[PDB]
């Protein structure tokens, strides 16, 4: 089984561009890091800064998580983001996705010893 920090690492980071690269850039995204498998994964964000930059969130501004947990910190500084939300036009196995590009200070969940995220859990 994947440990948690690794499959946030797979599912969230994107450290190889500073922006999303093209209107394509979920489809391709979403294939390569096998989130579109069994099933087209509906909403997934990815974070275009350092798999540092993005650990170190971890002790930033600990705030409530969506679902009231306390294990949640917001970054102090904007981060390059990609949403990416599937279409209506979605359908699998030919799943289909909506590329949306911002500049937004990111949330997570953060565990473990090192402390690091294991969830991502939205943006501002
Ligand atoms: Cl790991
Ligand atoms: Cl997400
Ligand atoms: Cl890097
Ligand atoms: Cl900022
Ligand atoms: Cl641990």
């Amino acid at each position: 089984k994947e440990t948690a920090a690794a499959k946030f690492e797979r599912q969230h980071m994107d450290s190889s561009t500073s922006a999303a690269s093209s209107s394509n850039y979920c489809n391709q995204m979403m294939k390569s890091r096998n989130l579109t498998k069994d099933r087209c994964k509906p909403v997934n964000t990815f974070v275009h800064e350092s798999l540092a930059d993005v650990q170190a969130v971890c002790s930033q501004k600990n705030v409530a998580c969506k679902n009231g947990q306390t294990n949640c910190y917001q970054s102090y500084s904007t981060m390059s983001i990609t949403d990416c939300r599937e279409t209506g036009s979605s359908k699998y196995p030919n799943c289909a996705y909506k590329t949306t590009q911002a500049n937004k200070h990111i949330i997570v969940a953060c565990e473990g010893n090192p402390y690091v995220p294991v969830h991502f859990d939205a943006s501002v």
